[PDB]
């Protein structure tokens, strides 16, 4: 039970609990205002704009804003007042000026931060539009911008907002989609309803939470729908003219559109310039209303939205009704994303094995692919959620998935790397670079950002602290390189082949191969480092194999078969015991699996040098089925990559991920070996091939900046995922490699290991190394 009235409270920072009725701006969400509420803070007479007529004003309370000779000192004038009154410019038609301190008023110790979101933003619209958008483009012009900024999988805006707003995934954060389920609560999330505004679904800490816990006042990003955009503005240059033991440091605008017109006209319809220009008005009179308080070169204004938007049309759409013979029994998330749960009722021959066989390579120009989530790419980080469902359904983009057979031109939620799903990012002010572009980057990066530009100490999260310190003109964090806990063994030859009775048969360089000096291991284990002439190896004395193999291929390399003669050739390793070598009886044994190798045979200098790779500790196990993808990669595409990248340095290994959770493994938790023994199969490959910016220096003599692709292979005892699989490899192989794309900071986390420690480039530059996505869009 509340009682009370919003006079001088109108937009009030500290959130009141009872027996207080409140006046913030979620007020009208949670249905929790005061009676006069809408009379007292939202008012809208006489519009948002000064005319001349309204110069030299003699006050109204009925009016939206105002233009009175007072308007200046309370805080509260229309934003063009300054403009239309007293002559000033437009800050749109001002030339640009370098800010290199921040230029503040008396009070303000720091630059507070103006995070501008805005809905449905997709990245082109940045060049698209920059004729009807002049304050936004003067903004990307004369700050720091990139080309794009990458949302989250699955990029809807709920997900990529409050990854905006903790720097986590999805999978973390809790707010897997739009749509939720959670089986522990038996509740639905909507976005129509009041389950939404409970805080159980809301995990992770948010950067406002951030901000107030270490002191700094910040309050809460969600704006209401009711509030207009102009309320918004107005209410943000209010709380900049409060005092200095009153004023929030962080401020957050939302803005609806562009998204909401993008679903009705298509990303790019007629209809679609209007929208963009109310956009561009409402950073005019942000712009224009910092100038008039003087705070104009003193704020730093972060411009950015949650993800794009794709042409989407009801024709283009795919029925489940086709595939599936009881449809009606089982539950879609449905659109530009699936997710498949069972109806619980009355549905005990229920089976996911059925679903999916169902859904897999039906029709020839299929435009869904079924995946268990655990199967899904890892770049995608969606798996490690009770939310989200074990069945998922990737969409092809401009399509869309249903049950059982327009409303919509526009559309999004698809794959993170889809162009037209892409996002935009521009950092503006004293903090932020003149004219400065910079390269794409995740939006899970932010959040770290934001609490560098707030002075604020991030709470833990999916960013790489400093990989963005290029972004910034000063306020860097200094990034201290991880210390290894683990030191590696250098075993010299310390066993006879006699010693070794493994059931195999076989009739028989650190300057080149490890270029950016060795992996170090940041979990407690024992391994040893074993040479070779075209290769080095990190040899895991627990999990019995290499935890990375390094070897350079230069541009001239030879690529070779395997004699005869060496087809099943195991050899022991003298350095390696042999209760810590994997023996060929097991894969004998195991019918189900084979074996392949990290560094190939196949790219050996000669036929002497070729008997190092068969030895015991290159052997690794692997699915007949996806000893076809490994083997079509090392034969064909390494010589590829390096006869096109001027030479390639390649990092290969195993990756453990039996609990989806994105993390190294412990021993503990994998959970299948191969048949008889303690040899462990891994869940995924990685290979992270490296080589020269500059094209014309080699990869093994290369100076300046590193150009670097790699990706997590599944490792799948069929190839149900590629439709073409029946076919030669030539065919399908590379555009699985592909859809498995990778950063070198995903392979970190599942391997434990960290890279590059031994480069002639600074830190921050090869931290934005390791966060790099190659996409091949
Ligand atoms: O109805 C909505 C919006 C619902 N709320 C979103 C959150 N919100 C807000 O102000 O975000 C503020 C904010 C929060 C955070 Cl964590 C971080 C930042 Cl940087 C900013 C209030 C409105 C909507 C929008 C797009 C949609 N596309 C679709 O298919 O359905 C849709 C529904
Ligand atoms: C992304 O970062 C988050 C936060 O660091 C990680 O989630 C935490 O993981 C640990 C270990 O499982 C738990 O103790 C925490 O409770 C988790 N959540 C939070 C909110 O702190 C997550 O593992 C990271 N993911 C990846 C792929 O690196
Ligand atoms: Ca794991
Ligand atoms: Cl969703
Ligand atoms: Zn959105
Ligand atoms: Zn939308």
């Amino acid at each position: 039970a509340t009682s009370g009235s919003c006079k001088g409270r109108c937009f009030e920072l500290q959130e009141v609990g009872p027996p207080d009725c409140r006046c913030d701006n979620l007020c009208k969400s949670y249905s929790s205002c005061c009676h006069d509420f809408d009379e007292l803070c939202l008012k809208t007479a006489r519009g948002w704009e000064c005319t001349k007529d309204r110069c030299g004003e003699v006050r109204n309370e009925e009016n939206a804003c105002h233009c009175s000779e007072d308007c200046l000192s309370r805080g509260d004038c229309c934003t063009n007042y300054q403009v239309v009154c007293k002559g000033e410019s437009h800050w749109v038609d001002d030339d640009c000026e370098e800010i290199k301190v921040p230029e503040c008023p008396a009070g303000f110790v720091r630059p507070p931060l103006i995070i501008f979101s805005v809905d449905g933003f997709r990245a082109s619209y940045m060049k698209k539009g920059s004729k009807v958008m002049p304050n936004i483009e003067k903004l990307r012009s004369c700050g720091t911008h990139a080309p794009y900024m990458r949302p989250v999988y699955p990029t809807k805006t709920f997900p990529n907002l409050y990854t905006l707003a903790t720097g986590l995934y999805p999978e973390s954060h809790g707010i897997v989609g739009n749509s939720m389920y959670d089986p522990v609560f038996d509740a639905s999330f909507h976005l129509r309803g009041r389950e939404k505004f409970n805080h159980r679904w809301w995990g992770g800490q948010p950067l406002w939470i951030t901000a107030t816990k270490q002191g700094v006042r910040a309050g809460t990003f969600f704006w209401s729908v009711s509030i207009p955009h102009e309320r918004r503005i107005l209410t943000i240059l209010q709380w900049l003219s409060l005092p200095d033991n009153e004023r929030p440091s962080v401020y957050a605008f939302y803005s609806e559109q562009p998204d909401f017109s993008g679903h009705k006209y298509g990303p790019f319809g007629p209809e679609m310039t209007n929208p963009l220009r109310e956009i561009d008005k409402t950073v005019g009179q942000l712009m224009d209303g910092l100038k008039q308080l003087r705070l104009h070169r003193c704020v730093n204004v972060i411009f950015v939205g949650d993800h794009g938007m794709e042409d989407v049309t009801c024709d283009r759409t795919e029925f489940l009704s086709n595939y599936l013979t009881n449809v009606d029994d089982i539950t879609l998330v449905p659109g530009t994303l699936g997710r498949i749960r069972a109806k619980s009722i009355a549905n005990s021959k229920y089976d996911p094995k059925t679903i999916i066989a169902a859904l897999t390579c039906k029709k020839p120009d299929q435009h869904f692919k079924p995946y268990m989530k655990q199967h899904l790419p890892k770049r995608l980080h969606y798996a490690n959620n009770r939310r989200i469902e074990d069945i998922h359904l990737l969409v092809d983009r401009r399509w869309h998935v249903a049950r059982k057979p327009c409303f919509f031109q526009g559309d999004h939620g698809f794959d993170n790397k889809v162009n037209s799903m892409q996002t935009v990012f521009v950092g503006y002010g004293p903090t932020f670079k003149y004219r400065t572009k910079v390269p794409p980057f995740e939006n899970i990066e932010l959040y770290n950002v934001m609490c560098d530009l707030l002075g604020l100490k991030p709470a833990p999260n999916n960013g790489t602290h400093g990989s963005l310190n290029h972004l910034l003109r000063t306020n860097t964090f200094r990034p201290t390189m991880p210390d290894e806990v683990s030191r590696p063994n250098y075993p010299g030859i310390m066993y006879l082949q006699s010693e070794f009775d493994l059931g195999c048969t076989c009739d028989d360089t650190e300057e080149r191969h490890l270029l950016y000096g060795r992996p170090a291991v940041l979990y407690r284990t024992s391994y040893d480092i074993l040479y070779h002439t075209d290769f080095e190896s990190g040899y895991s004395e627990i999990f019995l194999m290499p935890l990375w193999t390094s070897y350079t291929i230069s541009k001239q390399a030879e690529v070779s078969s395997i004699p005869e003669h060496l087809t099943n050739c195991v050899r022991p390793d003298v350095r390696v015991s042999p209760g810590f070598s994997q023996n060929c009886l097991a894969y004998k044994n195991d019918k189900q699996m084979s074996y392949g190798f990290l560094f190939p045979p196949y790219l050996s200098s000669s036929p002497e040098a070729k008997y190092d790779a068969f030895l015991v500790t290159n052997m690794v196990p692997m699915y007949p089925a996806f000893k076809r993808v490994w083997a079509y990669f090392q034969r064909v595409l390494v010589k590829k990559y390096a006869s096109e990248r001027n030479g390639v340095n390649v990092i290969s290994g195993p990756i453990f991920d039996y609990n989806y959770d994105g993390l190294r493994d412990t021993e503990d938790e994998i959970k299948q070996y191969v048949e008889g023994s303690s040899i462990p199969v891994p869940t995924h490959y990685y290979s992270i091939i490296t080589s020269c910016l500059d094209f014309t220096q080699p990869a093994d003599k290369c100076d300046g900046p590193l150009s670097v692709s790699s990706f997590i292979l599944p490792h799948r005892p069929d190839n149900d995922e590629s439709c073409a699989s029946s076919e030669d490899e030539s065919k399908w192989v590379e555009e699985l490699m592909k859809m498995h794309t990778a950063r070198v900071r995903d392979i970190e986390h599942l391997t434990g290991l960290d890279f590059y420690r031994k480069t002639s480039r600074s830190y921050s530059e090869i931290l934005t190394l390791k966060t790099y996505l190659h996409t091949y869009e």
